[PDB]
């Protein structure tokens, strides 16, 4: 049931790519006449042992998650041995919540974006009770299931957090736009679920701006900033400089991101302190 058949999934298109990944819309189709189900389906872009790696974290760590909040695993087919191939993933048609604000955006008021932070809030309080930290959360890697419901995805660079270490360090410095980056991240390749909570508060930024690209984090930060970028964003960020306000943007919502944006891990909210606020608000 969880383990499809290569010969089955029969291509249609792309519908992302991104950290030596692509996903792609196919139909399983054992019956071969164009009526079986759509899936969303994840594979490497090319061969190579360190993606392979991280693509098996991925599929293990998808697949033990379980949360109306979470993109659902369906199952995977497999190359040569046990080597993963495909990680099969249900399909949401509605597809990014960057693109969905984008479109939507004279149509969804304050209480549809307080609503959709609530969701993602509840998804990363979730996460972090399973010890994962996401490490990429952004409105780009979260998608849409319906116009009141949306759902984390994009677990290509999570990571599981060993019982008695509650955060983890990289070797190389990382390859996302870095204005989502937390400043231990940024500085000392550090992460941990408070840096989630430091993207969360861009996450709300995007949302509340509808995720126009005028002043998006990398549009408003870049002008901002006046060194390398990365150099110049934490100097910035260590001065306290943070985004503005997104026009129109209830203040609490605003004092919230704040929070989120504490220059210290250890004193920025929680998840599970965050999300009773949202429902509040
Ligand atoms: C590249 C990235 C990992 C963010 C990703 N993009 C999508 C996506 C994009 C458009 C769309 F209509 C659907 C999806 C989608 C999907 O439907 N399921 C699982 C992952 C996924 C996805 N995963």
């Amino acid at each position: 049931p969880t383990i499809f058949e290569e010969r089955h999934l029969k291509y249609i298109s792309q519908l992302g790519k991104g950290n030596f990944g692509s996903v792609e819309l196919c139909r399983y189709d054992p019956l071969g006449d164009n009526t079986g189900a759509l899936v969303a389906v994840k594979q490497l872009q090319h061969s190579g042992p360190d993606q392979q790696r991280d693509f098996q974290r991925e599929i293990q760590i998808l697949k033990a998650l379980h949360s109306d909040f979470i993109v659902k695993y369906r199952g995977v087919s497999y190359g040569p041995g046990r080597q993963s191939l495909r990680l099969v993933m249900e399909y949401l048609p509605s597809g990014c919540l960057r693109d969905f604000l984008q479109r939507h955006r004279a149509r969804l008021d304050a209480s549809r974006l307080l609503l959709y932070s609530s969701q993602i809030c509840k998804g990363m309080e979730y996460l972090g009770s399973r010890r994962c930290v996401h490490r990429d959360l952004a409105a780009r890697n979260i998608l849409v299931e319906s116009e009141a419901h949306v759902k984390i995805a994009d677990f290509g660079l999570a990571k599981l957090l060993p019982l008695d270490k509650d955060y983890y360090v990289v070797r190389e410095p990382g390859q996302s736009p870095i204005f989502w980056y937390a400043p231990e991240s940024l500085s000392d390749n550090i992460f941990s679920r408070q840096s989630d909570v430091w993207s969360f508060g861009v996450v709300l930024y995007e949302l509340f701006t509808y995720c126009d690209k005028s002043c998006s984090p990398s549009a408003e930060f870049l002008r901002m900033m006046g060194v390398p970028a990365l150099s110049r964003l934490l100097e910035l960020l260590e001065e306290g400089q943070r985004l503005p306000a997104p026009p129109a943007c209830p203040a609490e919502v605003h004092e919230l991101m704040k929070l989120c944006w504490a220059p210290s891990p250890q004193d920025r909210p929680s998840f599970s302190a965050l999300g009773p606020q949202l429902d509040m608000l």
